[PDB]
């Protein structure tokens, strides 16, 4: 941190106290965030967030480095091949995903698969001279459960099944239950405590993203504050994905709100599962089938 312009050893801590220990936090915070530290000037706070912008060189770029930023993206396979081609290869990092569907649809099958398959280092597809080893080495998982459906057993079944070791799936995956949108929140925003804490965070899963809005802001006389609230969720889980270079994914009940990655998942004939991508930035909408048995996702 005293590399930065305007930072000296006292105000090194205060920053890393005040939980600004990395360059791009600081390169992407206000004054006011760092003005409301005390001690910290506004002119220190301006010399500091302009300093760590250039030594992160957060400028115009053109021509090739385009595809570069572009590359630094890894997806993570979700078991079905049909899905992972819909999803242009897998699930990507630094992006938010959305599954959508009718009760029973699948949703929470996904995210339990989604936190077995990051434990598979092949299943973690990405441009090796853009991506090192390193950064998703010992990745690790946040399951925010809301709806209270976490099943360590379905875990265990699911890696088997995929010949990984189920415990080490629940030793690398943090689960936090929440009770309504203000835990839900919390827990999110709290995710960047871990990854300080020297946790290789990969993949975050919020199921459900939106049960504890509908339950609270039922009175549709104030669905303004409701989509306030979920906005700024929205906007924390994103930055997450950015700055930390990991997959978001989450659930939504349905039989408007900000989401990269779209998809509607309905209940075939038995196993069947369809989902289709509905809106994505980069893709045409598309049909996958695939099924969840007790193996998880699978064809
Ligand atoms: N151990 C298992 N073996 C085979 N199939 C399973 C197993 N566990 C769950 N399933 C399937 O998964 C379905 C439930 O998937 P689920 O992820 O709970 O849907 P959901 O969309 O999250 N439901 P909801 O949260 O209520 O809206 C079941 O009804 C089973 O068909
Ligand atoms: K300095
Ligand atoms: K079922
Ligand atoms: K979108
Ligand atoms: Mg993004
Ligand atoms: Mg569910």
């Amino acid at each position: 941190l005293t590399d930065l312009p305007g930072v000296g050893p006292s105000t090194a801590e205060k920053l890393v106290e005040a939980g600004y220990i990395d360059f791009m936090k600081i390169a992407t915070a206000t004054v006011g965030e760092l003005t409301d530290i005390e001690g910290i000037s506004e002119k220190a706070a301006a010399k500091m967030i302009m300093g760590a912008r250039d030594l992160c060189d957060l400028g115009f770029k053109s021509g090739i480095d385009l595809l570069k930023q572009r590359s630094t993206v890894w997806k993570l396979s979700t078991s079905s091949s049909e899905l992972d081609s819909v999803l242009g290869g897998g699930l990507e990092s630094q992006s938010v995903t959305e599954f959508a569907g009718v009760f029973g649809s699948g949703k929470t099958q996904i995210m339990h698969q989604s936190c077995v398959n990051l434990q598979n280092p092949e299943f973690l597809f990405y441009d090796e001279e853009a991506v090192s080893k390193g950064e998703v080495a010992q990745p690790k998982a946040v399951y925010i459960d809301t709806e209270g459906t976490f099943r360590p057993e379905r875990i265990m079944q699911m890696a088997e099944h995929a010949g990984i070791d189920g415990q080490t799936v629940l030793d690398n995956t943090f689960v936090a239950r929440a009770y309504n949108s203000d835990m839900q929140m919390l827990f999110a925003e709290k995710i960047e405590d871990l990854i300080q804490e020297g946790n290789n965070i990969k993949l975050v899963v919020i199921d459900s993203l939106t049960s504890t809005f509908r339950n609270e802001y039922t009175g549709r006389g104030k669905l303004a504050e409701r989509q306030q609230k979920l906005g700024r969720h929205m906007a924390t889980l994103n930055k997450l994905a950015d700055l930390f270079n990991c997959v978001v994914l989450v659930t939504n009940q349905v039989s408007g709100h900000a989401a990269t990655f779209r998809f509607f998942v309905r209940k075939g004939k038995g196993d069947k599962r369809v989902a289709k991508l509905y809106d994505s930035p980069h893709l045409p909408d598309a049909e996958a089938i695939f099924r969840i048995t007790e193996k998880g996702i699978q064809d």
